[PDB]
C-alpha cells in the first residue's frame, strides 16, 4: 500500500531472494552497501573528485599519514555519533572474518587509529607503499556501528545474522529496511537522517523492487509504468519513446543508449584441469564471437574489451596500454583479440591437445578438455544469449561446454567460492586509479580465497601469481606516472602470456527512467552523476537529484567541485596535498 507518487520503483538490481543486510555475511540484498551505509568520502567518477560525506575534511601529517575528520553531526540513525571507533572497528572486522567492506586494507594500510572521537588517522604500510590503495581504502572507508556489531557477537556469530529488523536496523545512510518477502524488497526514507542539513533529504520516501523472474517480465513492468528507476538489459531500448511513446529515457537518446559502467569477462577458473593450462584459456579467448554477439545478442550496447584490461573508451587511459606488445602479440590495428577459430585450433594443436573420439580434445598428459558449463544467473537474456553462442564455439573446437543458468543466487554462490567452470561476469569500472584497480581486483591472489570459501573482494578464477603481486607493490611506490606506466606493461606482458581469465566487453550501466513520476533523472542532457544505475555500489547521489513531478525541486547545491560552489574535492587537489606534504 505505498504511496505511489512518493515511491521510487527499481528493476534490474535484485534478482532471486532477499539473503540479508550484513555486508558480513555471504551475501546481501541490494540497497545495503548501496543506501544503508555511506563512505567518509564519496568518489565522484564524473567529475573526478570526491563528496565529504561522513567525513568533512581529510590532513596528511605526512604523505604517508592521512587523518580523517568525522563530521560532528554523523550520527547513526538511533542517534549515536558516528566515531572514529566505528571506523577501525568496521575494518578490523574485515580482517578477522576474512570478509566485509574495505577487503584487503591490511595489505597497503599498516594500521588504522581512532586518535580522538570524530579522528580517524591511517597510515600507509611502508614495505610495499601503494599512494593509491592507500588514499583509496582511507578516503574510502566505511565505518560499520560498533556497538550494534558487538551485540550482536556475544548473541551468535556475526556472519549468520540476517539484520532483517527495521526497527533495530542502524545505518548512516538515508534508507533503512521497510518490508520484504519472497516478491518485493522495500526502503524507507530515515526523515531525520543526519546529513539532512547539509544533503538536504532524497526526496523519494519509499524505494522498491519488486522481485521479477526475468528480464522480459521486468521489461513488461518498465513498458506498463510500474518501474521509475531502471538498471536492465532491453532489447532494442530506443522503441520504448520512438515507435512506442513511452515516457521513458536513457542517458544518451542515440547510439550506445548506455554510458560504460566496466568490464565484463568470460571467466575461467584456474583451479579446474584443463582450464589451469594457459594455452587452453588463450584459445578460449580466440574462440568468442566478439563483434557477432556484441552486435546481436548485446545489441551494441557496449563495444570488445582491450585485453590489457584497460576501459579504451576514455583518453587519459590510453597511455597506460602498450598497445605495440598488444599488436605485436595479437596482429590487430589496436592489439584486440580477434575472432579466429583457426588460431583456437591451432593453439590447441600445438600445445598437444587433439580430439578424441567424441570431438572432444584431451592433452598430452591425458586431460579431457571436459564437460564444463558457462554459467550466468537465469533470466539475465543478453548474458545467456552470449553463452550460448560463446559455448557453441567451444564446442566446435573440441572444448566440451555447455550453458547452464541457475537462480542469481546459486550462480553468485558458485561464482565467489570458486566452484564455477566459466562464467561471464563484471569486473571494475574506470576510477582515479584506474588500471590499478582492475588488475588489483581480476589478479590478486591475496583477494580471493580458497575453493568453496566466499570471496567477493576479487579473483574469483583463483589465479595464483606471486610476480603480480610484486609488480602491485611496486606500480605505486611513487607518484611518477612512468613509474606506474612501467608495471602496468609488465602485467599485460603476463595477462597475454598467462590469459588468466578473459576480458570480453565493456558492459553497459544500465539505466533507464520513466517520467511518469520522477523528474530530472541524469543523462547526457542533465550530467548531474555519473554512477545512475540503481544497482551501483555508487547510485545514492540519483535520489537526491531527481524530483516528484508535482513539485519540481532544484539540483542540489553541494554537487559540484569547491571551485565551482559545491563541496567535492578533485582529486588533483589530493595528490596535490600528497605532493605538498614532503
Ligand atoms: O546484462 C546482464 C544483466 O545485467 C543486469 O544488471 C547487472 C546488475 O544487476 C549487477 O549488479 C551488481 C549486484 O549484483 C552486486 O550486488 C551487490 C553484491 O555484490 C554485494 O555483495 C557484497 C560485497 O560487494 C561486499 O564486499 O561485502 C558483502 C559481504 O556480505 C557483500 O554482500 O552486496 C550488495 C548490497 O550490499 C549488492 O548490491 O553489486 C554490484 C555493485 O558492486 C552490482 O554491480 O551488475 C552487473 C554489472 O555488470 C549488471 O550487469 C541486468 O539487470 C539484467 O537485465 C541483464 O541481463
Ligand atoms: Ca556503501
Amino acid at each position: 500500500s505505498l504511496p505511489r507518487e512518493d515511491t521510487v520503483y527499481i528493476g534490474g538490481a535484485l534478482w532471486g531472494p532477499a539473503t540479508t543486510w550484513n555486508l558480513y555475511a555471504p551475501q546481501s540484498t541490494w540497497g545495503t552497501d548501496q543506501f544503508m551505509y555511506l563512505p567518509a568520502f564519496q568518489y565522484d567518477l564524473g567529475r573526478d573528485a570526491w563528496i565529504p560525506v561522513i567525513a568533512e575534511r581529510y590532513e596528511f601529517v605526512d604523505d604517508k599519514t592521512l587523518r580523517i575528520y568525522i563530521r560532528p553531526e554523523a550520527r547513526w540513525s538511533d542517534g549515536v555519533p558516528i566515531t572514529a571507533d566505528d571506523f577501525v572497528y568496521a575494518l578490523e572486522l574485515t580482517k578477522e572474518l576474512g570478509i566485509g567492506p574495505g577487503g584487503g586494507w591490511d595489505t597497503y594500510i599498516e594500521y588504522v587509529k581512532a586518535v580522538d572521537t570524530k579522528v580517524v588517522e591511517f597510515k600507509a604500510k611502508e614495505e610495499n607503499l601503494n599512494y593509491f590503495q592507500f588514499l583509496s581504502y582511507s578516503l574510502g572507508a566505511q565505518p560499520m556501528p560498533k556497538h550494534v556489531y558487538e551485540r550482536i557477537r556475544a548473541q551468535m556469530n556475526i556472519k549468520d545474522w540476517i539484520n532483517d529488523k527495521p526497527e533495530e536496523q542502524v545505518v548512516s545512510g538515508p534508507y533503512k529496511l521497510y518490508y520484504y518477502d519472497p516478491n518485493i524488497v522495500v526502503y524507507q526514507r530515515v526523515d531525520d537522517w543526519w546529513g539532512k542539513d547539509i544533503f538536504g533529504l532524497p526526496r523519494p520516501k519509499y524505494l522498491a523492487h519488486v522481485i521479477y523472474k526475468d528480464n522480459p517480465s521486468a521489461s513488461l513492468a518498465f513498458e506498463r509504468g510500474d518501474i521509475d528507476w531502471n538498471g536492465l538489459f532491453i532489447p532494442s531500448v530506443w522503441e520504448l519513446w520512438e515507435k512506442k511513446g513511452l515516457p521513458v529515457g536513457t542517458w544518451y537518446k542515440k547510439e550506445p543508449y548506455f554510458i560504460p559502467d566496466g568490464v565484463g569477462f568470460v571467466y575461467v577458473n584456474n583451479t579446474k584441469p584443463g582450464l589451469s593450462d594457459p594455452a587452453v584459456r588463450k584459445a578460449i579467448a580466440y574462440a568468442i564471437p566478439y563483434n557477432e554477439m556484441l552486435k546481436k545478442a548485446y545489441f551494441g550496447y557496449g563495444s570488445q574489451a582491450h585485453p590489457s584490461m584497460v576501459i579504451d573508451l576514455f583518453e587519459p587511459y590510453k597511455q597506460y596500454i602498450d598497445y605495440e606488445l598488444a599488436k605485436k602479440t595479437f596482429g590487430t590495428e589496436d592489439g584486440r583479440i580477434p575472432f579466429d577459430l583457426d588460431m583456437a585450433n591451432k593453439i590447441l594443436d600445438e600445445a598437444g591437445y587433439k580430439k578424441g573420439p567424441d570431438g572432444v580434445r584431451v592433452g598430452p598428459d591425458g586431460t579431457k578438455l571436459g564437460p564444463y558449463t558457462i554459467s550466468v544467473p537465469y533470466g539475465w537474456t543478453d548474458w545467456m544469449m552470449m553463452c550460448e553462442m560463446i559455448a557453441k564455439n567451444l564446442r566446435s573446437i573440441g572444448i566440451d561446454v555447455k550453458t547452464e543458468f541457475p537462480d542469481f543466487s546459486v550462480w553468485a554462490d558458485r561464482m565467489t567460492k570458486g566452484t564455477f567452470d566459466l562464467i561471464i561476469s563484471w569486473s571494475v569500472g574506470p576510477s582515479f586509479d584506474h588500471p590499478f584497480n582492475i588488475y588489483r581486483f581480476v589478479l590478486d591472489k591475496r583477494l580471493s580465497k580458497p575453493v568453496g570459501e566466499v570471496t567477493w573482494a576479487g579473483d574469483w578464477e583463483r589465479y595464483d601469481n606471486d610476480e603480480v603481486v610484486e609488480l602491485l607493490d611496486k606500480a605505486v611506490s611513487t607518484l611518477d606516472p612512468e613509474v606506474r606506466k612501467q608495471a602496468y606493461f609488465r602485467i599485460q606482458q603476463i595477462i597475454y602470456r598467462d590469459m588468466p581469465s578473459i576480458p570480453a566487453f565493456y558492459t553497459a550501466h544500465w539505466y533507464e527512467y520513466s517520467t511518469k513520476y520522477w523528474i530530472n533523472w541524469p543523462s547526457e542532457d542533465n550530467p548531474a552523476w555519473f554512477r545512475p544505475s540503481p544497482w551501483h555500489a555508487d547510485a545514492w547521489p540519483t535520489l537526491f537529484i531527481i524530483s516528484k513531478k508535482s513539485d519540481p525541486q532544484p539540483v542540489p547545491s553541494w554537487l559540484g567541485t569547491v571551485d565551482e560552489g559545491g563541496i567535492e574535492i578533485p582529486t588533483a587537489k589530493i595528490f596535490e596535498d600528497l605532493q605538498k606534504a614532503t
